[PDB]
């Protein structure tokens, strides 16, 4: 069904990063490149409009909700919503964020998804960096440079930005009741991964804070058909069942916390 | 004594499944291959007669009763009543379904036996899916089509059915005390497994429900001898004595419940 | 110092195993093959006189008083009393017979020893034939057939037995306070080992119970020079100290027990 | 950054291993050879001068400091006070001396620091040796026996030894509170590396006792700039901030101990 291992050819080496952000809906489309995958990461399909086509060659969860997440993942392939070719799991192999059950756990209950810090742990120097910084200073990169992190791990060689500025309703019903992301960690480990590993990164999105610190990418004249998302789309996570599993999911992930 | 790994050569790949239904005793004997490898499953030496005769490539185990069934089935290959090549405990690899002791423990009990799904986790694609089901959905497969996708991930290419439709005195022993299955989510199963891995699947029994799913197979006017089972023949699973051994293994197994 | 691997030559495949039992000491030197390696097993150096010489391939013993004897050992090889080439510890990898925490921590106690069902789990058919009779039938086989089959994993063809029969006063300081063996298992599991791997067992001790199961050896006139073992030659298993590290290891041994 | 492995190539075989006893400030740098790599450890930082530069090939800090002597390599580095090559945390494997979460957890935390023990349990006969004294007879080897065992292993042939002799303000704070070392168990270790692994070992202080037991280098008119450290230099082990990463570790080390 989706990719064993997700392989980059020398070929086509250019990948487009997207947050969630309000500039997701502001991209500049002709200063996209001819060719290029996609991640997309978290509540990416709250999109009311395919700003970024159907076609993901991978998607980025966090382990807080990855049951559900996963869920909704494989709801959207079934329903013909989206194309997911790889559904990774953003973590940090480190156990106060995620516990060992979930960790050692993560392979029995999605066979087919990826831990990411398998594939981030590769880039020896920055790994050493955001563990330093976290453990240490409590700074934590956000999705929008962890995917940068892992497709510059992969292979891909330029990084094209957007939605990265700076409903959960569902989320709500899953997490009954109500400071280490800081834009400039942000901006500093991007120009890291940059002047480390030898890589482009460009922005998309004229009016975003991000296109001060990083260039927009070329008016190529590139164009782009913005389809509409159907009316019954998934909008929102999805909620799970109390089935045998999932409630011995729940009750172990509550009492690592 | 019995085979290290079950290996398929491409000049012998059918294989003859067998449940306990009732369709078990009425085999159309004029269709089975003139070659072939028979795999049963959990109570089948309870058979009164020699159904599909006394070679079976491999048998499967639950979990839930694998010590007195490892125990029945070495007492079957000493007594002569059934040659066993392989041993297999039917199992999925998921914490709720059996223990992290269960798994861990069960080569250092059963070193000659093995964990079927070590095998049809290479079936990435259904694998997946049975998983998705099980967990999200309390959905699970039954042993006839655990046995299929594990002859699939050997290598078989052409599968035969029987005994698949839709005495426990000792089962009431061993346990004292008295909805995930069926038949719809059996042949979806069955079905993905036939258009994922490109393999034949025929019924063997003319009047079973089971054959206005599949094909019952040619009537190549094929031979076969019913022997009847000898007078003291093993019916019934056998119980264990509570040896040093036997009462650790149950007593773990018992606190994981 | 001693021995990494002990690897066995195919021009020298003879080993003399022996027990501790009253035969040691009427052995028939004239039976011994010219080339020879010698197995000893638990309390051997307790021998007043050296029936076997003082150079010994390998030692075996058990896990539960294993701490002692390897510090033991350690002290007749620095006392010039034996030269031993390796250690090992007499396992089965069974639960209810060596804890997890002796199995897992036993390298990180004694990185130069060895393990030995890591060397007999590779007789596959005769492996899985013990483990069944221990675990469902309490039947284990004695230290010398250990042995025999730790020989025979490991290259030699010829077993010469000796010692094999059917103070403890630091044993009991050791161990404040006061039936799975049997001479049919014993004899049984050698037949087995002799039938399945092929190779050939002799007596050594004329008027012992052994030579009425296994053929003498051939009286070759060999000759022997006993030497008498000097005065304050260590006889009695060793005292460990209170060091944080034997009360470390003693606290868990008892706790698991 | 820093190095992923340590290779010595065998043009340059020699290291200098410091201790911070006295003789540290009393080295014969005429003695020094002309070709070398340093090895340091632990509060090496607090020393007043360069006595021995700012290159530093390895570090090594012992497990219960071993996150605040992280932080404080990583700021020795990023100040520019030091340059750093790798960073070994000066371990023996032996659960009464290293917890079991610590090092499992150990490059979950540290991904670019390495673990000693890993690298001397190659020097088999040496490594048994040490921890059959310190299991029985509570005898363990100082820093810089330590780092002798790590530079052999490593491949280093010829050994200069100083600052081996026989503030703590912010370790008071680390430490709110208030005999298996021994000038003869160091010695002796450090003979027996010598021929087991047949290496050089040479003194390099004079007047210090260690120069009674091994020989000191040869004056070859060597020359050394002295550079004395900065004014603001880092001259005591830095102390950590209660991050969300600093509490959970500390609060599972405290719980071993």
């Amino acid at each position: 069904r989706m990719e064993n291992e997700l392989i980059v050819s020398k070929n086509m080496q250019n990948i487009i990063i997207a947050g969630n952000g309000p500039s997701l809906k502001n991209i500049n489309y002709k200063r996209l490149p001819r060719e290029y995958d996609v991640f997309r990461c978290n509540q990416f399909y709250f999109e009311d409009k395919y700003y970024l086509g159907k076609k993901i060659k991978a998607v980025f969860f966090n382990p807080g909700v990855f049951l559900q997440q996963y869920h909704t993942a494989k709801q959207l392939i079934l329903k013909n919503e989206y194309e997911i070719k790889n559904i990774f799991c953003s973590t940090f192999n480190l156990p106060f964020i995620e516990s060992n059950d979930f960790l050692h756990q993560f392979y029995n209950f999605f066979p087919d998804a990826k831990l990411g810090y398998e594939v981030i742990e590769n880039l020896k120097e920055f790994y050493a960096y955001i563990k330093y910084n976290e453990i240490y200073f409590n700074k934590r990169i956000t999705s929008g440079v962890y995917m940068c992190a892992i497709a510059i791990a992969l292979g891909y060689k330029t990084i094209y930005l957007c939605g990265i500025d700076f409903m959960s309703t569902n989320i709500k019903t899953i997490f009954p009741g109500i400071n280490c992301h800081s834009k400039e960690y942000d901006i500093e480990a991007l120009k890291l991964l940059k002047s480390i590993y030898k890589v482009n990164i460009y922005a998309l999105c004229d009016d975003s804070i991000l296109a001060n610190h990083f260039p927009l990418s070329i008016n190529i004249n590139n164009n782009f058909t913005l389809e509409n998302k159907h009316n019954n789309s998934i909008n929102d996570i999805l909620l799970t069942d109390n089935t045998p599993g999932v409630s011995f999911y729940k009750n172990q992930l509550k009492a690592d916390n």
